[PDB]
């Protein structure tokens, strides 16, 4: 399927007999499900996100249906969110990110899909995360009106300054929205520009 974003990316997968709603997150490495029983051996590992870092239960080689397409492999387990299929098995399923419908860039999902975007005259790299509802920006001295906001997702709450009608290009894409700003780890590209450039999940 061809999928837009004007929603979030939210699709049924079958895990373990059971099925459960997942969104298809560029952003993320790796597949985070919320506390479940799997028939496995695991073990801990510690995973981070916007608002820090949470233990999770790392199952190898786990069958995952996905949207009706197979995948086998590595599922993490633990306090989430939300559902969330990583670069880890949407590279199984051939998922690939396009620009307006197919007629621009493809990005695969082999690494973290890492683009050059301009923003209040700078040049920065940024992750185009169809996981991601907003578009979060490092630090930086934008100059504007604003108001804070909380943003969160694995780990928790950030502190961030929403800044609105801020041009930002993006892989020589022009776009204007919201922009936060605030102490992330990566700069995120989220759905509310992805959108004003054509971004299209396909697979
Ligand atoms: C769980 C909530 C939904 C998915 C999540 C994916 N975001 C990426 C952002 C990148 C880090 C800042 C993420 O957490 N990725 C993790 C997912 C966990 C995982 N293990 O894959 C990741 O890749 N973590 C790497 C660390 C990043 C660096 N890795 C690297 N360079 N290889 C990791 N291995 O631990 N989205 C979000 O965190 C966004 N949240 C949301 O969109 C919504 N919030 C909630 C609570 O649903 C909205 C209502 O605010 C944030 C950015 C605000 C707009």
């Amino acid at each position: 399927p061809q999928i837009t974003l004007w929603k979030r990316p939210l699709v049924t997968i079958r895990i373990g007999g059971q099925l459960k709603e997942a969104l298809l997150d560029t952003g993320a490495d790796d597949t985070v499900i919320e506390e479940l029983n799997l028939p496995g051996c695991w073990k801990p590992k510690l995973i981070g996100g916007i608002g820090g870092f949470i233990k999770v239960r790392q199952y190898d080689q786990i069958p995952v249906e996905i949207a009706g397409h197979k995948a086998i492999g590595t599922v993490l387990v633990g306090p989430t969110p939300v559902n969330i299929i990583g670069r880890n098995l949407l590279t199984q399923i051939g998922a690939t990110l396009n620009f307006c419908g197919g007629g621009g860039p493809q990005i695969t999902l082999w690494k973290r899909p890492l683009v050059t975007i301009r923003i209040g005259g700078q040049l920065k790299e940024a992750l185009l995360d169809t996981g991601a509802d907003d578009t979060v920006i490092e630090e930086l001295n934008l100059p504007g009106c604003w108001k804070p906001k909380l943003i969160g997702g694995i780990g928790g709450f950030i502190k961030v300054r929403q800044y609105d009608q801020i041009p930002v290009e993006i892989a020589g894409h022009k776009a204007i929205g919201t922009v936060l700003v605030g102490p992330t780890p990566v700069n995120i590209i989220g759905r509310n520009l992805l959108t004003q450039i054509g971004a299209t999940l396909n697979f």
